[PDB]
């Protein structure tokens, strides 16, 4: 066909408004800017593709290019970083972005950025909030102009090829996008090349993925149907190697109900029954143990309580009227720095950032969101993130991704009261993509990032591998009794989170 | 309409049937081995039959090397509701009751005496396979061993059969399969392979005409050609193999050095499929080297030779060994240099690394490469070699190779070079075989560095075992230009300076892909 050179902003505004979904490229669209003096030679080398698909980090790609390009490793690095910093926002396109966002459009970002750079550009600029989904190559292990990434974007976002227009400066990228029935709009610094394209007619793993998802579902269903009081094993390592059956704590049952939403109704009913008949429930405060295992003077905790109450309220098993009293006791549990503490016992003073997150969640869920007493507790969690002190884990949660996950719930479900948490949190999660092997830690990152509007397909892929032949994933130690260093876990907890990660990316 | 198999009972006929076939495939368990499954331990709680552990699906993940026993047990600990420590006892008692089946192991020996083609196809977790290779002694009768843990493939998946036929170039017309599991026999029969079911007091023979006609090969031929092109282009532009230096095996932040001749020799010695023009081009660099005094080589070029840095034996051994094997030097000229090396022993009789009494030092790998030259020139029987050979042997038996050598920190490097010696002079190194081979088995897919993967792929293949796992994951780490990432093969221990090159890594990688094709 033949493009339609556009030079009138009025024409552009009318052309864009004819589409429900707009897809932006990053380079030259939204952002413009010893040996080899041209960085163009690095980006044109085949090894750069391995960097864009996340297969290797910049450090790897640099040393590999030092050899191929016959340039000192230090120089290629200094030039690459200088190129990154010099990136500037394109004011025209950023405004075209904010506009299409206030007009309630579907706006996705499809760029070929390496993970480390994308993590930097996410912290540098602020137009990221205008996107509904972010599809970066380093998090997909795909890259333009391979048709795979386009098919994945279409099926991932449920995009309709018609009413969808793609903006990019590369002809090959637009060329491929058009083969799927997407209208193209090439960005030249002077003008635009508009090419309307008829769309409507309808990835490459739905056959394999649907099978593993079914297998995993069947496994977890059987377990919880046989043990609605979620089982738990105990050891001294996060892998629960040589662990012994315990199954005398109620928190695991909560976590499952609070995280995996696709549970069949009969399991949810049966598991909910356990959360109610729990003999550790005095009033509407819960104890971690059953009475049969309660170690004598072991008090009730705000973590099991915050979850059980938050869940029951969200499922119409309690009224805010019944809960606010309990919530007020928690307000009275503040330590000398104004931080809500973990136990209903002034003689067991202990604080935990994740416990504070689940308490703060209940507060904002019941209307307590703006109580002046939560100030210190909220700042405690914010500093725990900003100071990167979450890498040392919480008192009872040693895995850093656990804190980021539960924080993402509070930040996504109450965005008005936690807007300053968004970008700092998403930066951390991006830098931690594929940084561990335990499937549960992967599922967490997969879920949290998606809720934050970023698709993490790397951890998703390597999650499918760690599934065992009976559908379930390996046991994992989610929380610990610190003084004795005792991990609690179960294959249910792991399979639950893994299944949700699969569902949230379907 | 169902086929009816000949009921064979006379062992006279059993050898009549088997004699008609060129290739025979044995299953390990219940054919060559048997064992007791039930063990009522001091628990009583839960499972009593190990048959239920092998019956569970999680066992498939163990058989395919995806998990180890400790992992598979803590999982079955939950599924079977049996304490972790009890399932471990049961498995150990089961393994300990393992015994040969004398009837079948004799069938194996006879078929090997008649110079048949015999292969072993069995599902065995990696840790158990390492154990069986040490416990029993019929492995010598196999022309090639295909174990699930070494393949990431298990029976009766048709894939594993298709891989066996492809890897071994098996002509299924004259091939028979001995197994007890009826479903493993059915799948083989659908490949044109005649079956023979092993029962108690009864063989079931079923002739299979066959004739009716792997699947990762297209991806493999492409990646092999790409790596070939990358290496030939690099070596043709720099026949003196370049090298980088840094503080880590990763060679991250590596500065160009390319003033050492060892990399050049290692590639000539290790990559067999090098194009001829490069072999000559690189060979010239070795002969016309700066630090070539007499017939003793120096690691550095004279421009980079530190003050009073002497000639070393590791370079001289390899260079001479290569020049001899390529008919570019006569044994008559090398034996005088070999005598200098025998005159280079320390208080304990171990051949030292340097031609310099002021720089005494020893290295098990350098000893290995020296002993290879000795046995290659007729010195194999010399008295003065005893202490040096034992030094290498204790290094292997004491599992001290796991801490690396003075100049080679990667253990797989020690095993690889020792496998050249053990395999190329078998009559002089029989006691090295089973220990060396079992060690390599326990290290399958134990590290991710491409070069280390190739070393295990090559060594295990020369020792008769096909390592497909490392083979697959080797194709992953291949960068988009064909070549593999850099890798630091040896070090300057005083300053902890690693040497390596993308040429080195790619060279071994291509060899490993070549040797399993
Ligand atoms: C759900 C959840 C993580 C709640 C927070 C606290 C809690 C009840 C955790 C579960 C396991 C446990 C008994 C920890 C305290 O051990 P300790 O015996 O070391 O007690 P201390 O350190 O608090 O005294
Ligand atoms: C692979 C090979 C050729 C091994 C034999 C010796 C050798 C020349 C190794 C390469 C690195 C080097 C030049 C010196 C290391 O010894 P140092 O300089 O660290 O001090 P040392 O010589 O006292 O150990
Ligand atoms: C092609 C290119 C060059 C350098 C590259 C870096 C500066 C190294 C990182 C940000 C991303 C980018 C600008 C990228 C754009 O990606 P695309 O917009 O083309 O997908
Ligand atoms: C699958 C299996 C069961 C138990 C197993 C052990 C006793 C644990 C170890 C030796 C090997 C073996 C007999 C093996 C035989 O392999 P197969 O002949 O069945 O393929
Ligand atoms: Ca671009
Ligand atoms: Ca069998
Ligand atoms: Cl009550
Ligand atoms: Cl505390
Ligand atoms: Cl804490
Ligand atoms: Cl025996
Ligand atoms: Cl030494
Ligand atoms: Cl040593």
């Amino acid at each position: 066909l033949t493009p339609e050179l556009i030079t009138s902003l009025q024409e552009l505004s009318q052309i864009l408004d004819r589409y429900d979904t707009i897809v932006f490229d990053l380079g030259d669209v939204l952002l413009h800017w010893k040996g080899i003096d041209d960085v163009r030679k690095m980006v044109k080398h085949p090894v750069w593709q391995d960097l864009e698909k996340g297969l290797i980090n910049q450090e790897f790609a640099l040393t590999a290019l030092s050899c191929e390009l016959e340039t000192p490793c230090s120089k290629l690095k200094e030039m690459l970083e200088l190129s990154i910093a010099s990136l500037q926002v394109n004011p025209l396109m950023v405004e075209v972005l904010r506009v299409l966002h206030k007009k309630d459009k579907q706006i996705y970002c499809l760029s070929n950025v390496d993970l480390e750079s994308f993590s930097y550009l996410y912290k540098q600029f602020d137009f990221w909030k205008y996107f509904d989904g972010i599809y970066v190559s380093a998090l997909l292990q795909l890259r333009k102009p391979n048709p795979d990434i386009f098919q994945y974007l279409i099926s991932s976002a449920s995009i309709n090829t018609k009413s969808t227009i793609f903006i990019d400066d590369k002809s090959e990228n637009l060329q491929e996008a058009a083969n799927f029935g997407i209208s193209t709009l090439k960005y030249n610094k002077d003008n635009f090349e508009y090419t309307a394209i008829e769309g409507g007619w309808p990835q490459n793993m739905t056959p394999e993925i649907h099978k593993k998802r079914t297998l995993g579902e069947d496994y977890l269903n059987l377990r919880l149907r046989k043990f609605p009081f979620c089982k738990s094993f105990v050891s001294n390592n996060v892998e629960l190697i040589g662990g012994e059956d315990f199954s005398k704590e109620i928190f695991s049952t909560a976590v499952i109900l609070h995280s995996y939403t696709s549970l069949p109704d009969d399991i949810i009913a049966s598991m909910c029954h356990e959360i109610l008949n729990h003999d550790g429930q005095n009033k509407l405060r819960w104890c971690f143990y059953k009475n049969e295992a309660r170690p004598d003077n072991f008090p009730d905790d705000l973590n099991t309580t915050s979850m059980v109450l938050s869940f029951l309220l969200n499922h119409n098993k309690l009224t805010i009227e019944k809960i606010i009293p309990v919530a007020e006791q928690m307000i009275a549990n503040r330590n000398e720095e104004g931080i809500i503490q973990v136990y209903f016992d002034d003689n067991r003073p202990r604080i935990d950032a994740i416990v504070a997150i689940n308490v703060l969640y209940l507060m904002h869920q019941i209307g307590y969101g703006e109580r002046k007493e939560l100030k210190e507790t909220e700042a405690f969690v914010f500093d725990f993130l900003i100071s990167k002190e979450y890498l040392k884990g919480t008192r009872y949660y040693p895995a850093p991704d656990v804190f980021l996950f539960f924080l993402s719930r509070l930040v996504v479900d109450f965005p008005d009261q936690f807007e300053k948490f968004h970008k700092p949190l998403t930066e951390m999660l991006i830098t931690r993509v594929n940084c561990s092997t335990f499937p549960l830690e992967r599922a967490l990152r997969i879920i949290a990032l998606k809720k934050l509007g970023i698709v993490n397909r790397v951890d998703f892929l390597k999650l499918l591998d760690t599934q065992l032949a009976d559908g379930g994933w390996p046991v994992y130690g989610l929380f610990i009794a610190p003084r004795s260093n005792t991990y609690f876990g179960s294959r249910e907890l792991s399979t639950a989170f893994a299944l949700e990660a699969l569902h949230i990316l379907s």
